[PDB]
């Protein structure tokens, strides 16, 4: 539609943002919305629920978060800010977004470049197959070298930037834009110097431009055989042919545009918005597509709001103004205001008062929400994230199959006055819905939490969250190891218990041989007996006394596993003997035999296979030996070299920053616990 009900979505521009600053997204976004919408409110600097600790990091390294939805109009071209604000750690919503969006957009202040985190956002952009651009804004601000960013693209992805412009001046001197294919420039006036005068290209950029009209016809021939065939023929194709090809090519992600300039003093900006429309599409410029039913039919999701509804619920806040804003994305179908609207994976209609699209710090109210669209509901004052919704009219599609952040920094946690535990299970209950950047698990002995999460940065963001919202006090324990205890040498003992209680004497005597035994036996009892002496009558108790002194091991008192017990001798006489006496007598016997049979505690032993360069072996080898590594071989993976090793759990627990530092030369790694092995003995003895 070219009528509103659909048209805001039918001209929409799904952009997914990574940015640095100075220009960047957050430094730029409000007054550049002033330069075409003549208003605007962003709200990311700096927003809770967490961030006032790691706000400075957020800005450089992804960009600032909380601005995610925006609609604005250039000449009925609805020009849009859409999800993925900046986060590189929190990438459930990035995975959701790359399947949704069309433009993955890197913003610079022109002296910035491609970071680790930029590389990560390209891999995520890659995974769900988006077109992308870069724009070097603030070319009139120092350090501004376009060609390293071109160079780095050529280098880093091995691949094709495409030069969209030449500038006139650079870092310290920018003042005009050269179109390199139409071979002409435009210069930009004042403080508000969107004042354009179409000047020539000066000689100094003519040749790179000419190469580039040539490269831009070249590039155009790459998406339309008529332009190649005319190029081939001896025509050079014409602008319009090229304009039509570039759209084809861009939506097929066959290019990566690199732009420059400086929108800072308004310069040219309104006219640029027309190139957005030209080469990128709407989310309604795709058809009905498939998700699979609960009975296993592939099933039509409709990019066509007229069709079957399909929705994901992704973001819950509580509010004073509605009480509760519940943010939802519709994938297909039309959800209308003033109604009760359907959740399939709950099974119910809940009551919509108003339908809104929620921006950073503010609402805009709407009649309806459609196939590809997002917004916030008024009404529904308990409805939750993480259900899958399809309509009353729909087949029951799959919309969601996204992969989650995953850990590399482990923390055991303990609240301390128990009042901080009280407002901790509240704080944990909140963080548990909200945070896919950790993994939680319960030591249930204590009832304590052992978190693993998603990086130093993730743990910073937690910390950040803690200082703001939680108001909780806690002692964070170590990343820590599990045990077993065991005998190593066999030793041969006796147990006696002869004392009076209950009128008469109580008398237990047993003679055991206690041995090391292989695993998954647990206990093993051999009765050399042949009844009497250490008699059969008293055995289940006499075995019971061993069974309970297995549970306390003889080092720090952790369970002692797999030992072979041969019961051979003893004595008894009932008027003075008892089976419990015999139990206690058996109980006594063992502790000494296992102790003199040289016991040890066992710590969980990991097997690790690590992809590295092979002379990066001499980078890694001192860390690996400190980390107690024992090489099992060196095997290439992909292309690059996987060193195998066996490692006891306890030394790895610092790593995560150094970890992104260790993930070199087509880097990767796997890890599993395999078996227990013994804890360094001198240290071991200290724990007791």
């Amino acid at each position: 539609m070219a009528v509103k009900v659909e048209y805001d979505l039918k001209r929409l521009r799904n952009i997914g943002i990574a940015a640095h600053i100075d220009a960047g997204k957050t430094t730029t976004t409000e007054r550049i919305l002033y330069y075409t919408g003549r208003i605007h409110k962003i709200g990311e600097v700096h927003e809770g629920a967490a961030t006032m600790d790691f706000m400075e990091q957020e800005r450089e390294r992804g960009i600032t978060i909380t601005a995610a939805v925006t609609t604005c109009f250039w000449k009925d071209h609805r020009i849009n800010i859409i999800d993925t604000p900046g986060h590189v750690d929190f990438t459930i919503e990035v995975e959701r977004s790359m399947r949704v969006l069309d433009g993955a957009i890197v913003v610079f202040d022109s002296s910035q470049g491609v970071e680790p985190q930029s590389e990560t956002v390209w891999r995520q952009a890659e995974k769900y197959k988006v077109p992308r651009i870069a724009f070097a804004n603030k070319m009139d601000k120092t350090g501004a070298d376009l060609w390293l960013v071109i160079r780095t693209m050529q280098e880093r992805l091995g691949a094709r930037p495409v030069v969209m412009q030449l500038p006139i001046g650079r870092e310290d001197t920018f003042s005009g834009i050269i179109d390199v294919l139409r071979m002409k420039a435009y210069t930009y006036g004042n403080d508000l110097g969107t004042d354009i005068r179409e000047i020539p290209i000066p000689e100094e950029y003519l040749d790179q431009a000419r190469e580039y009209h040539e490269k831009l016809v070249e590039v155009a021939a790459d998406f339309d055989e008529n332009i190649m065939l005319k190029y081939l023929e001896g025509e050079e194709p014409t602008e319009e042919e090229l304009v039509a090809a570039i759209r084809k090519g861009t939506i097929d992600l066959k290019i990566t545009p690199v732009f420059l300039g400086s929108a800072l003093k308004n310069k040219g900006v309104q006219l640029l918005l027309d190139a957005v429309v030209d080469y990128l599409p709407s989310p309604l410029d795709i058809p009905p597509i498939k998700g699979t039913t609960p009975e296993g039919e592939v099933v039509e999701i409709h990019p066509d709001p007229n069709g079957p509804l399909a929705a994901l619920a992704f973001k819950i806040m509580a509010d004073p103004y509605v009480g509760r804003l519940t943010f939802i994305r519709v994938y297909s179908g039309t959800l209308t205001s003033g109604s009760y609207v359907y959740n399939t994976t709950k099974g119910r209609k809940e009551r919509v008062a108003r339908l809104l699209r929620m921006h950073a710090n503010h609402r805009e109210e709407v009649e309806e929400l459609k196939a590809g669209d997002l917004g916030a509901v008024v009404g529904l004052k308990e409805t939750i994230t993480g259900d899958t919704l399809v309509g009353e009219d729909a087949p029951r599609v799959i919309l969601e199959s996204i992969e989650v952040p995953e850990p590399v920094i482990d923390v055991a946690i303990e609240p301390k006055t128990k009042a901080d535990q009280e407002k901790l299970s509240q704080a944990l209950a909140r963080l548990a819905e909200e945070d896919p950047t950790f993994r939680v698990s319960t030591h249930p002995e204590t009832g304590q939490t052992i978190i693993s999460g998603m990086g130093e940065l993730h743990l910073e963001i937690i910390v950040d969250r803690l200082k703001r919202e939680f108001k909780v006090d806690a002692n964070v324990g170590k990343p820590q190891v599990a045990y077993r205890e065991t005998i190593t040498k066999p030793v041969d003992v006796e147990g006696k218990f002869i004392r009076q209680t209950g009128g008469r004497g109580q008398y237990g005597h047993v003679k055991i041989k206690v041995e090391p035994l292989p695993r998954g036996s647990g206990f093993e009892f051999v009765n050399a007996i042949v009844g009497g002496v250490i008699p059969k009558e008293y055995i289940p108790a006499v075995q019971k006394g061993i069974e309970e002194a297995m549970q306390s091991g003889p080092l720090i008192g952790f369970p002692v596993v797999d030992i072979k017990v041969t019961l051979y001798d003893g004595s008894y006489a009932e008027v003075d003997s008892s089976e419990m006496a015999f139990k206690i007598a058996g109980s006594m016997a063992i502790k000494e035999a296992v102790q003199k049979g040289d016991p040890v505690i066992l710590e969980p032993i990991m097997r690790v296979e690590v992809t590295t360069p092979e002379e990066y072996m001499g980078d890694v080898i001192g860390d690996l030996n400190a980390r107690r590594g024992q090489i099992l071989g060196m095997e290439p993976r992909g292309n690059a070299q996987v060193i195998r090793a066996f490692v006891p759990l306890a030394e790895m627990f610092g790593y995560a920053t150094d970890l992104r530092s260790k993930t070199q030369g087509r880097g990767s790694f796997v890890m599993f616990f395999d078996h227990y092995q013994e804890v360094p003995k001198q240290v071991q003895e200290k724990l007791i």
